[PDB]
């Protein structure tokens, strides 16, 4: 095996990604701090300090194909865009956001993000009521909200609603499309369960390291894939998570 | 251009891509239904040839001077026949001759035990977008005809409520937060949910070009000059499991 | 030349010619027909008409005057598109008049206006039945006064049936760009895919004359302002422009 | 024989609704769209020969003479004084004019009247107003700006909707911050609870036969002996209405 | 040594602002604004009667710190500031009403014209009260500009409610706006409670500008110099004028 | 950078300076009756202390890749920033604290809250007592949690006090900067002319340092990285500026 | 000094450039006689630092004689015996490493004999080790469990294997003792620690020293330590064996 290395992706949507921080590194796992901040009432409502340290796992995608053909037209170039880099960023989504942070697995935001406090909403609320709530339980952490994580279909609810008046909340679908809501980015993905929604400050909350661009690689001999004339391309790429604020980050699910 | 796109078509649907042969080989992700265990996913060494689609109308034979006048006509009235049509290959295709193996080929029968007694016109699809999960997979789109989805957007209770329906629903054309797209080339009553995000990817040979036979078949009779706008595709299936095909309980 | 609405012709496709008269072939589709569902042509004609709007005014004090120019340029101008939309929006196509789109349009099935359908809900219907030329609704047209009312129109909900009355602002109506004119007569409504189920071919430019012993203006010693536009209409697939007016 | 200078008004007037012109006749004709709100046949447009004549506009004010052109304080007395009236004068003929003598054939004179039959019950300001850009229409145009009093429309800039959401948004230099894109002019000219809109754009024509030129007395009345010199600033133009039912003016009928 | 520009907070206009803008060079200057007479129907003319105009001088101190002085960076953030927004309250107390007397300046209020008390009724609410006032501005056939008054009066004028919880025409953002009639509103403490002013400044009368804000620093000089242990200063030559006296309104809120 | 809250430090007026410390009046000004209303004066100093941000982390990656600015490039000087309010917003004028607003801050007017007045009328009061000063009040400074209240409130008629929930966002109340930050204590409001009664003096811009060398961080494997920060706060007119709660 | 290198000079030693570790651990299965077969477990490793700190004076100090050989003849040797810990009773959570111990496998009461002593248990665990395919490579004992031992008498009023003459130091059965106060008493553990498993050094020791530190500054007095950074693994986990005397 070889590489044809290079042929970057691209996606009109904002990956979760490009919500957190960004940060190249040279190791195979590092170790931080993680500010235990206590809902701690009124007075010593400092944040206490955790030694905490995360691991530099890999995600990868793969997928089978002829040889000689695929060796021979531009296929290829364009295979691995729209096939594998397109694949790749999509479920790595799956990791930085309900990472299971076990073997190979990532260290999931919701898995460590804070439940929401249903306290909060009172009668009479809707859906859009409960995101302003949540927009606040992010405060108490000292940070402000950033972006929020919502699934495509919820999103296209929400979007779209008046409001006892002919009045249309938010604009959709105008500046429905992503795009933004009451001023945040909103990142609609796959990943994100349904009427699970998550928000936070990924802004300043939680980074993440590089440890090896994503790369891509073929064997034209893995597993008798010699014989039955079909290489295989794989494209990994080397990263860590590190959660610095949980509370920072809150997940919840809509009144079903 | 071919923008009168008010809609996106399948071809935007699907995974773009483009080559350089005449054909490819593929491993086709062959994914049982398998129970919780193995329940292993399988590998097939199939292929993709590259047919050469195209759309014709016929014209007038004077038309042929005025140039500007001939340009948009082409561009704008003529790809739309080229791509509409193309739409439906992609779609469904026999497979065979110069048919592209269609989606509706290779996709599953849709499941019948999943019908409850007992279930709105649409339930039927909610349960589809499940079913496609069955394959490890999620849901990109759902492809239905362009009425039956009149029926799904406007269609209220006993009383008048607008239930996920609201003609607003009907220009957006998604539903569930998944991309409808309403196309006359599949027959009513029928629809098709999947993962196409992935599913299966198109490759692009040769782009659309344009030409003219006044001496060819009916031009002469027809007396008038007949344009026609060539194009070359390949489509492929990663996994067809991917893919759901059916009709509405009638 | 204006500033405000979207006219008819901005629908329409465009281009232009240089013989007066145009060849081409009408997909007239079986549309409805639960057996052979396909298209027939039929070879038609196009004709460049020449349209121009009157004005007068007075010619021995203007043609010393330096704004008159400003005048039609800005104004003058406007009154032209006001009165081009008029002809291709419909008209006899006898005589120097064009095949208008409700002319040839068809008509609206009646047997959709279900029980509980509000004005509005006529227009949606009317989205469908475009589909059935195998094509998809791209604009809609209507007079302001029509307009007006399904844009500020309640319900027993009481709520707009779109958001507040701004809606009437920026005519867009799911999605879909209106346009109120005086050209569409009231009650009657028009929609489809106009984009790409017609197109305008534009001979040559407005041109401006001037003159006096015009009409009546021999008396009024006011000079006649016109601008004489030379285009011409033509129609594919007509079965996509659906004409329909309201119960009411 | 004055050196020279320009002016402006803070915010936007009449001035800039209507379609800018120019002229070197004393006067000069045109004709009128007689619209008639005809029913849906023979909707058909009369017309009318008519005639536009150059008026006078100019302000007048004294102070010193020694004192005056003998420091700069000249021009600061014009470009903030003089001029800032001319201008604000300006509109109440172009918007309230009389006709008659120098007076400009005012468009609320010539502008057609509000159809009040096509209010209906539940009805606020804003409402009314939304009718108005419809009627504007009928005359085969176009709204385009708004005339409203500045005591009317800081109203309209802050209401709610029986839920406390604000309409055309919060207030922002509310008139700036133009209602329904159209654009707004609140001027003193313009009387309270009263109104004027359509498609000044179209609907009428400005013409200028003279720009702001200024002159001096010291000869002038009485004013040799108390030495009072008198500042003139004069300006020469013609208001022509072309589709007069591109217009309507209504009020607040309380 | 010479400046830029002044800066004040510019959270409120002053009446400055609400004046017409204007700049003199003499040290003195003369004009003549028509005695607009309160006449009845017919010769409701206005006389012209002439006068003259002095040109005073205003200082706005502010102590400086020696050492702040000698930087360039520490000085000018504070002062920029500093001298523009001292000055607008500083020249309102001439401005709005004086004494014109020494050193003052001839005071809106001064050449007010008293309110037509003979307007009240019963009990006008205490803010058709200033609704009189802008009626009676067309005594001079002038288009009411702003109004400047009390800001406590302002307070209770915006909050105002019926037998309800009824924020009558008036609000708590009202208040934030300071426009009411849609008329500009000053409210500057240099107006005590009860005191109002009302008319159309906008031309009533315009001020003139002999020389700008300039700046003077010494340690022996002042009270303060004693004190010590450096001196800031803003000079400043401004001239109020006055045409037509009618078209200002004064009176009091009584009750 | 990019914090979105408008802080603290962008309410009051801003300037530098070279020394350590500052001299200036305080324009004591007596809330007195009509009369001598004057302001006596105080010669006040100010003093050019030093704040600062620490955190501990393992170098281990501290040290092995330029990352490591990338943390405290964008990510920290936040939290730098976030803990500057503190001093301003409230801090013991003795040791390195500055001398905090509210410790500077006058008393609230009870005698203006009536029964019948909502949290929001209440700060609206407040507002007034800050026209005491002479000057007029420019923003508002409220915990987190109030603003959330205060914003989507509603009465009877089932309308927002600001019409939408939105009103959060776009922190703005009745067109005066509003500042919500954690740095204010529950329950606690404070206003006044900021803009005008206060300015914050630069000594030296953040700056950041580290030494493994510290505590025991050496011990363990470890590293106090940390960035303070030069300045210094006055108080001209502190009438300027008033404080108070509410119920809970 | 033991001269046994503590409990490291029984695990196979490396060297790493990194700060954790992905080891393919095997799951062995002692299974029954067929597929015995061992499966395996992908495991990550980290990397954890630890020192030894001792006081001191700077008069009485900075002299290289002095200093340069206090270090390398005390100091050093002094680390290893506070490593230990971590490697024979460590935990995996914080700046702990995992120990053996921790990982070890319960004994196999089964073979006691009727009637034996403590010496003969150990044997047991010798042969339960070879069960892992592995062979026995040293033992660990805490000192008075091997105090009694020393001292194991037949009612024959004589020793055991022991005799004050007849006797060597820390090796029993062929294999090493390496007597340490870090394990429990009682609890004990024997395996092939040559194979069972290896640490990995990713620095060797280093000495620093500082004065700020503390309340030494002002107590002029100064402070030395020895920061060592390493991570041991851990491939048949059935290789190592803990038991605690039930008597």
């Amino acid at each position: 095996m070889q590489i044809p290395g290079i042929i970057m992706p691209g996606l009109r949507r904002l990956t979760i990604r490009d919500l957190l921080a960004q940060g190249r590194t040279s190791s195979n796992a590092l170790e931080y701090v993680r500010e235990e901040v206590f809902t701690n009432n009124a007075p010593e409502s400092d944040i206490t300090f955790s030694k905490q340290t995360a691991n530099v796992k890999t995600i990868a995608h793969w997928v089978q194909a002829s040889r000689q053909v695929m060796d021979d037209a531009p296929m290829l170039q364009s295979y691995i865009n729209n096939r594998l880099m397109y694949g790749l960023a999509l479920k790595e989504e799956g990791q930085l956001l309900n990472g299971d942070g076990t073997g190979d697995n990532l260290e999931g935001l919701n898995k460590v993000a804070t439940a929401y406090d249903t306290s909060l909403n009172a009668t009479g609320d809707t859906r859009a009521d409960i995101i302003a709530h949540a927009i606040y339980q992010v405060t108490e952490s000292e940070f402000s909200a950033s972006g929020i994580v919502l699934n495509p279909r919820d999103w296209h609810n929400i979007a779209l609603l008046k409001d006892n008046e002919g009045r249309y909340i938010f604009g959709g679908p105008q500046a429905f499309t992503s795009n933004i809501m009451w001023g945040l980015p909103v990142v609609p993905t796959k990943a994100q369960a349904a009427g699970t929604f998550t928000v936070g400050g990924f802004d300043m909350a939680s980074q993440v390291w590089d440890r090896m661009d994503a790369t891509v690689e073929v064997s034209r001999e893995d597993r008798d894939n010699f014989v039955k004339n079909m290489l295989t391309i794989l494209c990994e790429e080397r990263l860590a998570l590190a959660h610095y604020r949980p509370t920072a980050i809150i997940k919840g699910t809509f009144s079903s």
